[PDB]
């Protein structure tokens, strides 16, 4: 039977139950390759997440806990959020299924009420109430007030939270992702001041031991250390970040052919150890989109054209065969 599809039936069941389509169609796995469509490198992170999901779906884990819980260590701008968003879209149909909580906004004692509700629901509890199938991302976890930190421990331990009214909110269908870049600025400080490797490594271990206790770490499925990106990995990210632009140009049958020097130009400006690849978006906007816009408006780049992008003296240069 060809007319009614698997997706048709899943859609009806999803609307009737609240269970996401991808969740119902999970069986019809190759989750790593799917996540890799959007996340370049961080192979260890990807396998950690997929392995935990496999253990849960196979019935090997405690049913009264989240699907998975992770701490993502390592530097900023190298894929922690891209993985969380991709995971949400892949497991739960959409990126809207990622809930982000910035712990720098939860540093003071009374922030607990922002999470679970004021004393006689709050941000987190109400969010998870309407979307039980969610990836919850807590950024800079070490900055949370102890009272806030304790509420996370309840989620990990019990797979649920009681809000400030007395109602239990279910977290058994969530994935928990905690992030911290602790250690990364310290390394940069030591490399700039010229400490021997030995002192840098000792100091990193010290700050980790100060903020993260074994009793906390033991609760997690995995601790993953994200790595700085290689030059080739940054080049692959350049290509991904150009997809939308390429799609827009394709409507006018315009194509963009970047030389290797041009791709390296964007890669070199769009990434550093301090911000990771966070700068790359506005580098592409300023170095490529803007002068390309001028050419299109000037009639120099026409519908149908293949445009070669190279490195000139003043930045990128555009030529039309
Ligand atoms: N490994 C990777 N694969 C694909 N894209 C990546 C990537 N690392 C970084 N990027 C791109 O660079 C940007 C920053 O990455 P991401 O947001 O994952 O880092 P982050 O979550 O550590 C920043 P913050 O610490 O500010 O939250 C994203 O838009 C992302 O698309
Ligand atoms: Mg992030």
């Amino acid at each position: 039977h060809m007319e009614v599809t698997e997706e048709d039936i899943a859609e009806i069941v999803s609307r009737w139950t609240g269970i996401p389509v991808s969740k119902l169609l999970e069986g019809e796995l190759r989750l790593e390759e799917e996540l890799h469509k959007r996340v370049v490198g961080q192979d260890e992170a990807i396998r950690a997440v997929a392995d935990a999901i496999r253990r849960a779906r196979a019935g090997l884990k405690d049913p009264n806990r989240p699907i998975g819980s992770f701490l993502f260590l390592g530097p900023t701008g190298v894929g922690k959020t891209e993985l969380a968003k991709t995971l949400a879209a892949t497991l739960f149909d959409t990126e809207e299924a990622m809930i982000q909580i910035d712990m720098t906004e939860y540093m003071e004692k009374h922030a607990v009420s922002r999470l679970i509700g004021a004393p006689p629901g709050g941000q987190l509890t109400e969010a998870v109430r309407r979307r039980p199938y969610s990836v919850i991302l807590f950024d800079e976890i070490e900055k949370a007030h102890p009272d806030v930190f304790n509420i996370l421990l309840q989620i990990l331990d019990d797979g649920r939270l009681t809000d400030s009214h007395g109602r239990t909110v279910d977290f058994r269908n969530t994935v928990i992702i905690l992030t911290s870049n602790l250690g990364s600025p310290l390394i940069l400080e030591g490399l700039q001041k010229g400490w021997p490797y030995e002192r840098i490594r000792d100091e990193v271990f010290k700050v980790l031991q100060q903020h993260f206790r074994p009793e906390f770490l033991n609760r997690l499925d995995e601790i993953v250390v994200f790595r700085p990106l290689t030059k080739e990995q940054i080049r692959q990210i350049v290509e991904i970040q150009l997809s939308y632009l390429r799609a827009r140009l394709a409507e006018k049958r315009i194509s963009l052919e970047l030389t290797e020097a041009a791709k390296d130009f964007l890669a070199e400006r769009g990434y550093d150890p301090v911000f990771g690849a966070r700068p790359l978006r506005r580098v592409i906007q300023r170095e490529l989109e803007t002068p390309l816009a001028q050419k299109i408006l000037a009639g120099e780049v026409k519908e149908g054209d293949r445009v070669q992008v190279d490195v000139g003296p003043a930045g990128l240069v555009f030529a039309v065969p």
